[PDB]
C-alpha cells in the first residue's frame, strides 16, 4: 500500500506500507523522511483519532489513502 501523509504545512509525504503496519511504524517512517519525532505526532484518518498500536487494515486505511498530522 502506498499511502499520502499531510504535515501540517500540507507538504505531502509519500509512504510504502503493508496492511497490518502499526500507527506507530508509520510515526518511525514519518520521522524518517521529515525530522517529526514521533511523540508529536497526532494522526488522524477519515477524521478517526489514529492510536499507535493499531494497525492500518484496523481503520481500513487502503491504497492512496491520506492521513493528516493534525494538532492538539
Ligand atoms: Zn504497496
Ligand atoms: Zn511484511
Ligand atoms: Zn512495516
Ligand atoms: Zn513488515
Amino acid at each position: 500500500m502506498q499511502i499520502f501523509v499531510k504535515t501540517l504545512t500540507g507538504k505531502t509525504i509519500t509512504l510504502e506500507v503493508e496492511p497490518s503496519d502499526t500507527i506507530e511504524n508509520v510515526k518511525a517512517k514519518i520521522q524518517d523522511k521529515e525530522g517529526i519525532p514521533p511523540d508529536q505526532q497526532r494522526l488522524i484518518f477519515a477524521g478517526k483519532q489514529l492510536e499507535d498500536g493499531r494497525t492500518l487494515s484496523d481503520y481500513n486505511i487502503q491504497k492512496e489513502s491520506t492521513l493528516h498530522l493534525v494538532l492538539r
